[PDB]
């Protein structure tokens, strides 16, 4: 369908499979009404590339930022003070998209991308079906979250936003 | 003025003072548009007591729900299954109205009073000038803020809600 | 034993003592089978202060409901939930009868008046003496206006068949 | 020495070579004093890769604009600021003359231009050969459109004054 944005970020690996590692990629995420989806990213030919992973826009139950881990090493670090290359090579601002298998995710170099993007996100989850109330505010990491140090990658948040 | 709520809550200690322990008190919480405040709870005689503190609603910053801390004494812990009894002695649904000086700490029994605190608390405060919008959305404990380990008590937040 | 109920009732005072003034007590009652009893709530430490009153089941010879009375000070003043109305009014006043005579326990809220007398009947059903007339009214100011009659244990201005 | 300035410009081949057909590379240029640098871009590790190309800053001649070409293909058609168009969009032109000839490297973005060529300035201004006759023109398909003439290092059909 359209594209509703298009941005690159750096994403963490979700570990689907057991022999995975906790590790980080550069990829072109989309966004249409239908899915959330990230490619490798094809710089000198200047073009997406293979695909690499998606997520169904309607098993999304749930989309917020997260809280910065607290020593990102400097990909994902606020510098003090050329920003064509830094906005491509430094992403701080954390978000997570939420969903069956857990969550996704998705660093922006930007407030402002990450911004847009959990807004867009949003709109396009609105009339979801499963919008959870509860989520982690903080990451999984290391076996179990740390805001609740829960284990299960997809337990229930332990806290709940409610304006 | 009016009182816009009233409640039983149990408030954590703000230390404000070096030599205060980090204790918590059962008090009764009052709502005006000028301000939140605490007073003793005399409950023999049903009625509120020694005031034991306030909160002037146009220096507060910030409201909102609190991560729960992971192993609550059972006061405020949650049950599995009399009522009346328990929703004045059990509080474990925590929130923070934060303001200049830094958080205050307050447990509702249930979710729903919580809710309908936070929401009306939001209300009053709209318009205030200064609505941060980065929160710590764990406790501060034992020196610093858990969520992002930083010292000052009145700390920038390290996390953004935005919607 | 094991509790059977547990509730914060309001309650009159039983004057057992000829000093006694009449007056109402916040306190926090239990219910096992062998007895009923009532003590000050640690409202701060949120628990069960000094024992205040017991009066033995067996004893019970009526567990029943009173007579609202007529203009009850707000405190009593018109299940129901009010997290501070619910420990704060208590406009169902029942009754507790026993040879001593009758207890005067008032309720924040009807289910839990009904919750505890229905689980008193539980408790004193078998009991060696369940009288079968019985003051649906108060003992006031000197007497029992159920039958203008003087006793507390005096026998009682009614009957309450089934 | 100390970098001056980083960016990542589209450049068309040098050409240098016979063989060498004429095609542009994605290519991340630095810029100290001694010498104006481009690399292959690690764009997954993001950082520089492999030196593809020096100039050495004395030997620079003329640091100036060239003229947007005809029919730019979509890569180089039409400071600006799409985190992915500004690296994957490259309007203007530019070119840096020095002995072995002209250096065509292309930009996302003006303010992006401007800021190099000042900088180019600020660092030959004093050189031994600042010529100031100039083919703002390319050089393509076997000569020079700026003078029809054909030796690249063919001397400048225009004159830049101040
Ligand atoms: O490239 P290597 O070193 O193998 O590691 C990968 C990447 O982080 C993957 O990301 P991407 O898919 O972006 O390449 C990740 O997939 P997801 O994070 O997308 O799942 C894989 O995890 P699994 O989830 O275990 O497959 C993990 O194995
Ligand atoms: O009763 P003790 O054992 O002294 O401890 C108290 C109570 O927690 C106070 O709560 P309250 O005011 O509700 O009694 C608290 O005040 P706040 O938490 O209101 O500030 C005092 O801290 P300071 O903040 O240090 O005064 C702390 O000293
Ligand atoms: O506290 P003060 O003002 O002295 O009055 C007391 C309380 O009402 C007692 O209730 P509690 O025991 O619930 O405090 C009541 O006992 P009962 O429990 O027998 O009512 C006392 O009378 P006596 O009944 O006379 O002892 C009465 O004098
Ligand atoms: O990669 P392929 O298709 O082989 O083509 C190359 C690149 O355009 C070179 O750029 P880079 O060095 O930027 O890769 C260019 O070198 P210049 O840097 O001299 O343009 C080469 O020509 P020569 O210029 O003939 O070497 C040209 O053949
Ligand atoms: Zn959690
Ligand atoms: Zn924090
Ligand atoms: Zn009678
Ligand atoms: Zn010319």
């Amino acid at each position: 369908a359209a594209v509703i944005l298009e941005s690159i970020f750096l994403k963490r690996s979700q570990q689907k499979k057991k022999t995975s590692p906790l590790n980080f990629k550069k990829r072109l995420f989309l966004l249409t009404v239908h899915k959330l989806s990230y490619y490798e990213y094809d710089f000198e030919r200047g073009r997406r590339g293979s695909k690499k992973g998606s997520i169904d826009v309607e098993k999304i139950t749930c989309v917020e930022t997260v809280v910065p881990e607290k020593n990102p090493p400097p990909e994902r670090q606020i510098p003090r003070r050329m920003e064509q290359i830094s906005i491509i090579e430094r992403f701080p601002y954390p978000f997570q998209v939420v969903y069956d298998e857990g969550p996704l995710y998705v660093f922006s170099p930007t407030e402002e991308l990450r911004k847009r993007w959990i807004h867009q996100l949003k709109n396009v989850i609105r009339y979801n079906s499963d919008l959870v109330q509860k989520y982690h505010p903080c990451f999984w990491i290391d076996g179990q979250y740390l805001c609740c140090s829960q284990t299960a990658k997809n337990a229930m948040g332990c806290q709940i936003l409610e304006n």
